[PDB]
């Protein structure tokens, strides 16, 4: 028998689980990854012409307030001091973003003290009682007022979810916080940074252990009869699609996908910030990423008069698209439930554990996936591998 | 016989000289300090009614790109992650500051790309060519255009120096940088932070050594005859005013001083950011500091319906005002040249060394003082107090 553990999927969840087993329990791990590379969607690589590090599966920003995770993660990479900030384009003006005093002054046309702004938001949002809000539009209005909702929320939402917010259902927003200071640090986590040597290097490291064999370009469902037969004792951590695992017997869970239009441009700086949101309906893309700006420490390496940008587009994920964000319509929810029960059975009866973004039909930040894998390793995999 | 070195003044340049003396080459040192505390103007303390750390003699922000100084400095304290950011109040709008894409957008009314912005600034500063320009005012306009100059530079300059910019020489401004991106990190030094437990602590530990004894509330001139008698080959490091040493014999050197009106308010947040510049003439003060925002990691220990602010005012420094920034008028310089030969003759026949802001008539950042002190300690001191 070849392996004590089988991990399907090479994302942060899979990797963490495989790496812990390998180095903590001394067990032997096979990682079966369907793509040609490790790391799932966190994987990055050099754009050929500029050499700038880019993401083909979406921009990734590491941040966490979990010291265990931070310490763990720092075993495989150093991190830059990068602090993620975002701006929001509305009617040809780049707004300071997360809503706070900066956006408020730009928007309403004059400076508001912290107390004056609290009062402003209340006066604006009073048009509707949260109690009386019958949908998402009303709920949002009830929280931040119609002008801010109409300026920065409505269209942006329609683009991402391709639905009128008048038609989404009110419970979808519990809160829309306004910062009543000038703090525009996008994350409020203790630790934040980008991998000094790029993502690929970091993920590659997590998998570089003597007790780990990586199997790229290999669909689990194509080789699972063999592998199970040869390693009948070995449990399985599955981070693949949950509905696909059960042969879509309860239907197909709905995801949004993302399209990325990449351009190399003959300027050294296109927007002077890593990410520009586009809140208006008049521009089809949701954001533009300019990647050089993610690693300002590399400016000497970087082209002087070239930059790579990437326009992002939201779309329902169809036959052949990469699934990215779970949609969670009522049907999706009822469907998820049936699959969740089936999974419970499978785990008990089969020693097949489900994890990760796809495995659980749930969006996970990198640090939340890592935490969840540390938990599964602790509460389940040490016993199961004992 | 009792001391191998006397250091005058407990500001950073002195603490650096005395510590590098005691710790590294062993000698026993005396520090004489006019004032009732260590640190000079760096010294912080808690404000009674709120307990918030404040500087009674001006906000101090540590930042440097000298690793040696960074290292040295950490030997005595630890630093927060704090990054300094400034906002500029003009005609009732807080502006993103250092001039860059943000300010430009707020000011000119629409978003300019990095390239578009460079065009805009070129076109606006075309009005005066650089090697034209009689005065500083014209030089500025030559570099950034007249509208920006009048909004953000003119009155603010006039407030700090109490002079008409158009009767300052053009030479005073060489570069007037506008950032053609969205970076508003105020300093661009490699290392940056505030002392986790305040400056007061940090300063103590600089002193706190065995070969270091320090007399507070002690004027050098009131006691130097005795001390020089008993300890008569011990060279002196003088960091007091260069002109008061030689009894103002060649004139009084012109300095700026700052006054600080302190207010404790019935509100947890006055302006939502540490420092707001006031660029306009209708405001007597240059700057408002709200000190709770210097240390956000203590928002628990902080009150939640109180905060303390300081309005900063600029004035010509009287004798017995605390000198802050050298004015360098032509009379000032001519005076300075003769104070220098007086001081250099004094070093060479009295073994008194002249260092620090006050001893050299020269503004020094915290880290430029330490760097300076170290290089005196090397080149001048250890050589001649073998
Ligand atoms: C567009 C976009 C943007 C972001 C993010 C995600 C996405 C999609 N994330 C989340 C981040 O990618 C995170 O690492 C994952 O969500 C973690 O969950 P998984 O480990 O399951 O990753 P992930 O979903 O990447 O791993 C799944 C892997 O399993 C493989 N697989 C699927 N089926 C298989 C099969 N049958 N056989 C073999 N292999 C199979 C897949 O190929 C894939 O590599 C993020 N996080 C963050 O912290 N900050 C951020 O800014 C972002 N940004
Ligand atoms: C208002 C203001 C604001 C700032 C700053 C200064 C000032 C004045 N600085 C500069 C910094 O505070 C200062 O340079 C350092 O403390 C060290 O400089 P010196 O020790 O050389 O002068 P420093 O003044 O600190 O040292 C000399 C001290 O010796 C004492 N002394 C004078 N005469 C004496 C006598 N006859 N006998 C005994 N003792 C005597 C005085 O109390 C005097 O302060 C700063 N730096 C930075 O990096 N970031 C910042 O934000 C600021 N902000
Ligand atoms: O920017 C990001 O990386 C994620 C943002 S923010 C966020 N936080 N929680 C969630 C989700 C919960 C449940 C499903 S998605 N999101 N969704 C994002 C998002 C959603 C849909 C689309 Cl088309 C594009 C971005
Ligand atoms: O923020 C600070 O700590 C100082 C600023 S910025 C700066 N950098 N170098 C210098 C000087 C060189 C030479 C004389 S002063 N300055 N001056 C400042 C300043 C000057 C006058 C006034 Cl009333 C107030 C602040």
């Amino acid at each position: 028998s070849d392996f004590d553990l089988i991990v399907v999927g090479s994302g942060l969840f899979g990797l963490t689980v495989a790496e812990r087993a390998a180095s903590q329990l001394g067990k032997k791990v096979l990682i079966v990854e369907k793509r040609s590379h490790l790391g799932g969607n966190a994987y990055s690589e050099a754009e050929p012409e500029t050499g700038i590090e880019i993401h083909k599966y979406g921009a990734h920003l590491f941040h966490t307030s979990n010291k265990r995770v931070w310490d763990y993660v720092n075993q495989f990479t150093a991190f830059t001091g990068y602090q993620h900030r975002v701006f929001a384009m509305h009617n040809g003006t780049a707004y300071q973003f997360p809503m706070g005093l900066g956006l408020i002054n730009q928007f309403f046309g004059r400076y508001y003290t912290p107390d004056e702004a609290r009062e402003l938001i209340k006066e604006q949002s009073a048009e509707i009682d949260s109690k009386d809000a019958t949908n998402l539009e009303e709920k949002a209005i009830s929280l931040i007022g119609r002008p801010l909702y109409e300026a920065f929320i409505r269209d942006y939402t329609a683009k991402q979810w391709q639905t009128d917010p008048k038609e989404l259902p009110a419970g979808n927003i519990t809160r829309l916080p306004v910062r009543y200071n000038f703090d525009n640090r996008y994350f409020n986590d203790t630790y934040e940074g980008l991998p000094v040597d790029g993502y690929a290097q970091w993920l590659s490291n997590m998998a570089d252990h003597e007790n780990i064999e990586v199997r790229l370009d290999t669909d689990w469902f194509e080789v699972r009869e063999d592998l199970r037969a040869q390693n009948p004792e070995a449990p399985v951590v599955y981070t693949g699609p949950l509905d696909r695992y059960f042969d879509y017997s309860e239907g197909h869970l709905g995801w949004r996908t993302l399209d990325f239009e990449t351009e190399v441009l003959n300027t050294g700086d296109f927007q002077g910030t890593p990410v520009m949101n586009y809140n208006d309906a008049e521009f089809p893309y949701t954001r533009i990423h300019e990647f050089r700006h993610f690693h300002p420490e590399r400016e000497d390496r970087h082209p002087k008069d070239k930059t790579v940008i990437m326009k992002e587009y939201s779309r329902f994920a169809e036959e052949g698209d990469e699934p990215y964000y779970p949609i969670n319509t009522p049907s999706d929810r009822e469907m998820l439930f049936k699959y969740r029960e089936l999974a419970d059975a499978e785990t008990e009866s089969g020693k097949v554990y489900f994890g990760g973004r796809l495995g659980t039909y749930q969006y996970l930040d990198m640090h939340m996936a890592i935490a969840s894998a540390l938990s599964m390793f602790d509460n389940k995999l040490v016993d199961a591998l004992k």
